[PDB]
């Protein structure tokens, strides 16, 4: 298992403009084109990203293309946001690719805001790190997912994505 593993399982693989879970329109392994309710508008963004004419499908390749670049962007959104850096650096590897993937799901901004979660991993605190992160508009939202994300952050194992 590894970020790249935990996130293709996450987040799925779909070659086809699509919509997220908050009704976004979003391409590949989970890559947001926009916000906009404008099917047009997403298009002209995967045109933009991929650098061709596409008409909203996308091949295996490029969906990886853009699946490497974005979580390159989340990784050097934790080491250049001074609240999650700390956070970062004193985490052993598996926790660590669990706030990558965090910030991969929400941004760096969104995450930067989970202040009291972010102290309890910072001192080491797994269980009330957990329940405290499970106290949150994304746990409700995502559930079954947020339930991996904070299993890993609770053991420090990939007990949660292992069998899937
Ligand atoms: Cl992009
Ligand atoms: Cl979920
Ligand atoms: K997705």
């Amino acid at each position: 298992m590894n970020i790249f593993e935990m996130l293709r399982i996450d987040e799925g693989l779909r070659l086809k403009i699509y919509k997220d879970t908050e009704g976004y329109y979003t391409i590949g392994i989970g890559h947001l084109l926009t916000k906009s309710p404008s099917l047009n508008a997403a298009k002209s963004e995967l045109d933009k990203a991929i650098g061709r004419n596409t008409n909203g499908v996308i091949t295996k390749d490029e969906a990886e293309k853009l699946f490497n670049q974005d979580v390159d962007a989340a990784v050097r959104g934790i080491l250049r946001n001074a609240k999650l850096k700390p956070v970062y650096d004193s985490l052993d590897a598996v926790r660590r690719a669990a706030l990558i993937n965090m910030v991969f799901q929400m941004g760096e901004t969104g995450v930067a805001g989970f202040t009291n979660s972010l102290r309890y991993l910072q001192q080491k605190r797994w269980d009330e790190a957990a329940v405290n992160l499970a106290k949150s508009r994304w746990y409700n939202q995502t559930p079954n997912r947020a339930k991996r994300v904070i299993t890993t952050f609770r053991t420090g194992t990939w007990d949660a994505y292992k069998n899937l």
